[PDB]
């Protein structure tokens, strides 16, 4: 079912996180967008699998207004481009994006895609493709809760390249007091956003854990009820790993109902 995984101690540290086997987060999904008339794919963003034919992703990831049949959802993959053996692939049937996505503030950064399969089922559950558990509407994990995010994004802001292997990073949910515009260069922070990041620093330069460009649409999960539960979606942030500066995620809880209604048969 959900929030289950055959984890493994990741071994290959990286500036920004540490390398991790897809098996560790079997709900991680790679969304590839193609260019003008089949010249090739391109890593666009990440996806959180919530059901056999429904993946959650970031709203801003689709600013480009892609034609439905121009995105491909790939699951069960450890390497961004190197085809995994147990990987599963699906074409995008259709995809919604929050009707109020304020592009200026990433307000309401969330979108849903529907996997194209001639049947009411697409992705068959497996050890490399499994669904995450949505948060219960009443969930409210404590301050600084130890959570962990994953994706195929960049290893730092200015890097012209995406990670050839699924990176994983562990962070702490921030207290409401710190998740405010004052802490984030005056930029705006709405009540559908949540901050979480690494709290370490000081030592003569460190590689702090945090998502980065390419990581959007990915998950920010936390253990809850012995399972892994989606708490936030990777939305935005001041660079990648800045001292004292958290990353901003989407409160999955707030959009529970939107995620619900929007799945209409
Ligand atoms: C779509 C997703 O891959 C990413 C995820 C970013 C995750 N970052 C993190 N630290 N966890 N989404 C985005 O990149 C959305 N855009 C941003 O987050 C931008 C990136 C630009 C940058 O390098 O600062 N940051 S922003 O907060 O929305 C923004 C920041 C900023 C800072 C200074 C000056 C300006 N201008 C141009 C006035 C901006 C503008 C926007």
């Amino acid at each position: 079912t959900c929030g289950l995984r055959q984890y493994s101690q990741p071994q290959f540290r990286i500036k920004g996180g540490l390398f991790a086997d897809i098996a560790s987060h079997p709900w991680q999904a790679a969304i590839f967008a193609k260019h003008r008339r089949s010249p090739g794919e391109r890593f666009l963003c990440g996806g959180i699998l919530i059901s056999s034919c429904w993946i959650l992703s970031a709203a801003h990831c689709f600013q480009e207004r892609f034609p439905p049949h121009h995105l491909t959802v790939i699951l069960g993959r450890t390497y961004r481009v190197v085809p995994g053996e147990e990987e599963q692939k699906f074409e995008v049937e259709k995809y919604i994006v929050h009707k109020e996505f304020d592009d200026d503030t990433y307000d309401n950064d969330i979108a849903l895609l529907q996997l194209k399969s001639d049947s009411s089922r697409c992705a068959q559950e497996s050890s490399v493709v499994r669904t995450v558990c949505l948060p219960p509407a009443d969930l409210q994990l404590p301050d600084w809760t130890e959570c962990e995010l994953s994706g195929y994004g960049k290893h730092e802001a200015l890097s012209p390249f995406y990670s050839e292997r699924l990176k994983e990073a562990h962070v702490r949910l921030y207290p409401s007091s710190r998740c405010t515009s004052q802490h984030l260069l005056n930029r705006t922070v709405t009540d559908n956003m949540l901050c979480a990041g690494d709290t370490r620093s000081g030592g003569p330069q460190a590689n702090l854990h945090d998502a980065c460009q390419g990581d959007s649409g990915g998950p920010l999960v936390c253990l809850n009820d012995g399972r892994m539960t989606l708490v936030g979606i990777i939305s935005w942030g001041l660079g990648c790993g800045q001292k004292d500066v958290p990353g901003v995620y989407t409160k999955v809880t707030n959009y529970l109902d939107w995620i619900r209604d929007n799945m209409r048969p």
